[PDB]
């Protein structure tokens, strides 16, 4: 075809189960699935931050990104540093060419597994994701949606306890920091807190999902 | 006066998430000076330091699930892989380093709103069903008793009053797992406002070592 342009939709997943033993991944597979069938042509990669090589911000990144602002190039970097730093490029350059998002992580302790954290200290990049202005930081992404699927066993989305949800709080948070501040977010939750209706609640987020994806 | 359980040694854990030092962080040159101080009260106290950036902190992940399922299958330690076995020791490792302490002292630097990613892999390795909490018919209740948890946190704004307060995950998620496991006391330390504040830098680091010292007579 002579035009190549097309939507891509990164659908970042966080479990380490599949989607028939997890009730994030099962709803996040069905809206991909939903979107899918309205959005044709539109490209969807799959990121499973499991099975993705995210660097921790340690001492070598501090020193990689120290050479860097002495005016210095890659080959200054040790071997270590540089499979850091290259892994760290490429994690953020792919987030920042895609359209559309789509988290799917699961809450451990009143928060997402750690590796979601690395993730996101992987895209907060100033001069990329975000630049300081006179009025304070200001966000680079544009044009971008973002959906936040969450399985918690107790109930957070309504109520006081949405102050102890800190997992979905602060991924929020650094959304808008980078400029995605139009958001989504579905909740799977009560499945343990009572397991005689665990289907129906998935079921119904499933539901959830599908009409969501009409117009995400 | 005592007379009752011998001596009791108090063992104190000073756990960093800081891959500076305290000549390069404002966060360490506090909590340095926190522990200097506090060794000075008590000269026969156990300081055990414990560097997440240096130390295994395994994540929960498919081996540590598929573990979890031999366990409550019945199977002992016999049954895991050589994976699954290496995984699993060193999480009852950090846990139980955690769990036979009775001071703990925290320090984080604020990376995007929230505490470096090992910290919450280290949380995970604590919250244990059946050891530091358990699930009665009137809700979950932690079960360690007798400690005191001390965080201090560097930050380049200021987050400790108004709506900024909302925002400050770190400080805020770190004060919920500790209060689930039965520590419901965890006083802070705030060094904040030196990017906010870049002439008052010194100032603000200054404060809040003095601030550190005069907490550790009482700690
Ligand atoms: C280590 C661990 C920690 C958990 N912490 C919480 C929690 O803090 N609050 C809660 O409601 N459920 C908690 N759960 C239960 C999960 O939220 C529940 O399994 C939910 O369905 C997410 O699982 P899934 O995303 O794989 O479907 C925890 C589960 C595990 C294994
Ligand atoms: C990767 C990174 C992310 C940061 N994010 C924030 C932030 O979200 N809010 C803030 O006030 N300061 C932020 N800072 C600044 C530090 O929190 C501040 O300089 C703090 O003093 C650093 O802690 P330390 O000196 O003890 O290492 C960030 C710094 C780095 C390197
Ligand atoms: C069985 N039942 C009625 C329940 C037992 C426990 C829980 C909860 C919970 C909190 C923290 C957890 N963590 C840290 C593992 C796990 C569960 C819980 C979740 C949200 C609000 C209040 C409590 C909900 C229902």
């Amino acid at each position: 075809l002579y035009f190549q342009g097309m939507t891509k939709v990164l659908f970042i997943t966080a479990n380490p189960n599949s989607a028939e033993g997890s009730f994030g991944m099962a709803v996040g597979e069905a809206f991909i699935e939903a979107y899918k069938n309205e959005h044709p042509q539109d490209e969807v990669v799959t990121i499973d931050l499991f099975n993705t090589t995210v660097p921790a911000i340690d001492a070598d990144v501090f020193a990689a990104w120290g050479k860097f602002a002495a005016g210095e190039g890659f080959e200054a970097l040790t071997e270590a540093q540089q499979q850091k730093v290259a892994a760290m490029n490429t994690n953020l350059e792919t987030f920042m060419h895609a359209d559309r998002y789509v988290f799917v992580t699961p809450m451990w302790n009143f928060s997402y597994p750690p590796v979601v954290k690395a993730y996101l200290d992987n895209l907060a990049i100033a001069g990329k994701t975000f630049k300081y202005t006179e009025n304070g930081p200001v966000g680079l992404l544009e044009g971008k949606k973002a959906l936040h699927i969450q399985a918690t066993g107790g109930v957070y989305s309504e109520g006081a306890y949405a102050a102890v949800d800190f997992g979905r709080n602060h991924l929020k948070t650094v959304l808008g920091f980078i400029g995605v501040n139009e958001t989504e977010y579905i909740a799977v939750e009560g499945m343990n807190a009572n397991p005689e209706k665990a289907q129906e609640i998935k079921e119904a987020a499933i539901a959830n999902a599908r009409e969501l994806a009409k117009r995400f």
